[PDB]
């Protein structure tokens, strides 16, 4: 129950109900390795808390490709609860 | 809920044992919860994968401050397995009031 | 004023008039895709790379592009161009305020 | 010259005239680093985040906290302040 339900390549929704930050930086992070090469690992990630909360309702996350190259992808995780941001994070990868 | 054990205010120890990033940063962020009053709540995190760890062994999380302003507390979190430095959080905090 | 574009199109923009060269590219980024969204759409995050050095002495010409919709949010690439090559690019977010 | 900063301390600026444009908070908090970091390092990318509306009739302060260093990247986050509330932060990304 950190999972989550893949609705297209770059979004997905939490299955069970949320809330905790820690919820939000992992399923975020989940989501980000979803989208990117297996050979990629992340090596710093940066989230932001802009609203809080309820448990009661799902939470839908975005992927955003930023940048990428040869040796390194940013993307941004946004999540979303009642058609509201609550949450973003930055996860830059590196390759091998 | 991932339950770290406090050594001291300031360390606490796993009690139990990309699942493993999301671990070490939600532990990072308890661990640093612990230490901040009743209404500081983070605004931003940023984590750096140092190196791979094992799950397991034990991870260790020491908790310290860095610099403080008006409306925030800016925290340090190392985690550590065998006395080496596995990974690091910079948490920020600020008050509601 | 001072970071004053001239439309050429729906979704590209130049300088008017000719440390932060960085400020100046951000700011006019957000400003040519401020240009393409609704009133209602408030950026929520911009992300910017600093690709190449640019030249005081030449126009900046952007252009934006749309990468993205959901419900709820609009995704932009901004580059700027000065001589045709790339100096600099921002994806720019924006949400609905409803 | 109305991007013109005060310094407070080693880490903290605040606005000489009045501001607020998104603009103006990305360029205020990437000149604020600035002043943070070895003059032989320069910006790879900035990553902002607006947090809450600014009104152009206050003050900013904005506050530079270390993410990270090496000799050959720095890390930094600055936060931007009006009435003890957060409106705005950036991550900026040096290199050597």
């Amino acid at each position: 129950i950190l999972e989550l339900v893949p609705l297209s390549p770059t979004s997905f929704v939490t299955k069970y109900l949320p809330t905790f930050g820690g919820t939000l930086v992992s399923q975020s992070l989940l989501a980000s390795l979803h989208t990117v090469p297996l050979n990629f690992f992340p090596t710093s990630l940066h989230s932001y808390f802009i609203k809080g909360g309820d448990p009661r309702t799902k939470i839908t996350y975005h992927v955003q490709n930023l940048r990428n190259g040869r040796n390194f992808i940013h993307k941004q995780v946004s999540a979303y609860q009642h058609d509201k941001l609550i949450f973003t994070s930055m996860i830059l990868f590196a390759v091998q």
